């Protein structure tokens, strides 16, 4: 299996539970690629990082979830984490 | 077979695990139409998201399940989660 | 041979193993026209869908058959296998 | 046959899992007149509400056991549904 | 010939397997008139409702038949079957 | 199916968690009229405000339970909840 | 015939399934008198209730059937039904 | 059948259900009388309000029930409970 | 005979017991080409992972067994599951 | 000779208990063509796969025997078992 | 007589029942040798782990029981129960 | 018959379900003395207390069944229980 | 059996709840060597450390997966139970 | 049975939520006399009093127990609950 399953949690895992907090409402309104659902907001807002991780890989692809999660760690500002996780996805 | 079920389900995952008690609460005493009979209170405060779309469809029909819905979301206050519901289910 | 053995089953097949005791157990009490019996409680509080079914429409006449389960499943609440089993044997 | 089989499960109903162990409880020690037997603890602590409804009617006679049930209703707390079901048994 | 034969089968039709068993039981230990003798226990634990009412009216007469089978019930808890059996057999 | 479930929860949702404790703490020692049972501790002390307008709609009947909640408020101090439930209710 | 088939039966059916499996295998290595038999394990680790109550007074007498069920009773730590069954079967 | 196993409910739905905890613990090492068993420490620590009264009240006694519950709660530092579960049951 | 079996497992045993719960409730509501029946809901709502596999490739064939399994796996988000479905039925 | 009587029990030992039980409820009122006898219930209800497809291939002939078992097959909702037999016997 | 029949056994029955379901649904569609017949549907749905090692060594030889056995085994996942096998069946 | 049946048992029940299934893990892998069976797996997993009970003295015998569930006790921790097993053992 | 079924447990009772979810969760997505199944993710994300060893000793050897057990312990940053493991399963 | 399961509850109780996390952390590394084992790092650090207490006596037994409890607390600091334990536990 791909090791981007295990990138994505060390950028998850890099997150106060205040910054956690604003990722999940971020990912509730992200413009999404054609073919791809939306996690529900039930679900969405009370998931740990754990379960974020494995419902992201889960719903979107290891290279499609990996460019949505760092497209949202930029949006709200944090861009070591975000740098980060795209260094150790494209290579 | 109609496809109500569904948009019933895609508005009921979108409520935290608090609002589905209010929902199911209201649920209780929310006026019905004749010759409808009304869910029992044992299993209504039990059941979740899944089981609570396919009984309200059960129950009701699909048009009135839905209607009904729709109308128990507005009466609460949240007022996107029956939009999005009507705008599925009148076309 | 008429068709209304396949529409009970069709019915009572769609109900959950906790809404078949129900409607047993509803079966027990409902008021019956003259000169037809009552299925006894030993035999009756043991048979699965397939064996209610066939003591349904032995017991009683294809149209009352059709017309008492539809008549139970009505006050139990359940109306869309109701309203199912009406179109089914109408026409 | 009587519909008071159908008022007790009504009543049996509406009420959680958490206070129907209390009713099968409290039906263990309350005063019974005479010439009524005692429904046995071996099955009395497994049975689900419609089994209860079922042996209430058996051991105990329609009025008797809807009378019965109304008191041990009562008793426990639950003033609703004791006045639903002697408004329904009574009239 | 007599009619009782009938309904104490109308009396043990209404017992499920399981108290069916418990009737047997009793039978073994029930105090009996003088001059009357008891069914021998190899026979009595392998009988099914029909036998079991055949060898009761044959063992017994009409009348203490159908009198010592309502005892029966009405000792076992069913106060429900011996009622009916009385009215039943009294007129 | 009376509205009076709803009214109370209006109530007792306006009213910040840290006065939902003194409220459920005066509902332990409030004089009741005769024939009405007491709210156990060990369950009163735990439910939320869902749980407590339910039990407080079953418990007590409706006017008996919106009069109640009304008068306890009163107690407590606050007099625009009390106002408003007395407004809702009473037409 | 004697009664204490019964009394033993009344001893046997209010106690739970899970405690009925230990009274079985209780029975296994209980010290029995002299002269009186061991209830094979092949066909004790099966029955029900009742063929357990037949069988003990089958082996055993009807004296020592009752004071062996009544020990077996203290044994594992249920009082009531053994204090119930020396009640009955002493007088 | 006395009614001392609903005077010990009612003591037993009186205390949260830290206290519950406590009680079971306690329980596990006061002091008995003779001749009676103590409860085995996989069930106690897994029972609720409703089968704690139920086992209470099996092992020991109806007084004896009473008594050892009141000195249990009395030790463990609740004095109202202790209090009014005396009174319940002396008289 | 057809591998297709196989891959279908080891679809549905990715799922956890939560979306498992809804792959059967929209299995419900999902369209059906003609010619091919419907799944009962008494039975469907009861299965675990290996009598849904099983049913699936009974009622459907080998190649629209697994066609219709990736459009529901699809349809409720999870396109990890449905690709590597596709990826293996398809060579 | 003929060896449809394979192609038949070779289909009908390739489905449960359960799915047997369902054939031969609507082996009951399939429609028939003229000149051909239906199955009494009295044999129906009780013969296993081997003695049915030993009455099938006896009432019917070979070619009709399997149309009508391949077309009840399909009702039914099987049609994997239908197609094998199907391909079995065409050719 | 060959061994292999417990060898088999040993390897059945060190398996719990949630993966003996996978065992003989895996059975129904592993690949076979030329010549070697498959195992009816109806009856391998319901086999136990005893009747199973029967029917594997009647329809299959004792080699390519075991051989299949092992494989069907690593398939599915299990490699400690098949290095097992193998080494009882090889030597 | 010896009464080591008796005194596992007490050591098997003052366990909660949390070291039960651990005591179940570790007899899988406790060392045993030459000629002495070991529990199959598929069984092993699933037993309770009183089957645990039976099975450790039907396939080890009393001395030796005794003092292996003390040495397992002893090595998952628990010291009280393996020390009341030995001294209600040994004498 | 070797004994290496133990040294897992001892690791995995050694770390909180929050670090046995991680563990589970890098299960999915290790580099596994090739021969060896993958732990379906739907039975994974659910079991608790017992059934974890389980099937950690079941789906790898006892040698692969200690080791395997230690790598993900050091690829999740926990070196002091990987130390702990490793000295326990090489000697 | 031995009080000093309550007088170490004693000493538990007296501790803040503060310093028993500290208790707790400590019991984790406090030297052990040979043959008794290790309190787990998943049960320990999740535990409240109660549990505490009771996994304190189980593992060691009354008077070592009560000593090494007395020893870690004296260790940190805190001599007036450990004079007050030695006090209770010695006379």
């Amino acid at each position: 299996m791909g090791r981007a399953r295990d990138a994505i949690l060390d950028a998850l895992e890099n997150l106060t539970a205040e910054e956690l907090k604003k990722f999940k409402l971020k990912l509730l309104s992200v413009p999404l690629r054609e073919g791809y659902g939306r996690i529900p907001r039930g679900a969405l807002l009370s998931m740990d990082a754990l379960d974020l991780t494995d419902k992201l890989v889960s719903f979107y692809l290891e290279t499609y979830g990996a460019e949505l999660t760092a497209n949202v760690l930029r949006d709200m500002g944090l861009q070591e984490m975000a740098g980060q996780l795209q260094a150790a996805t494209h290579q």
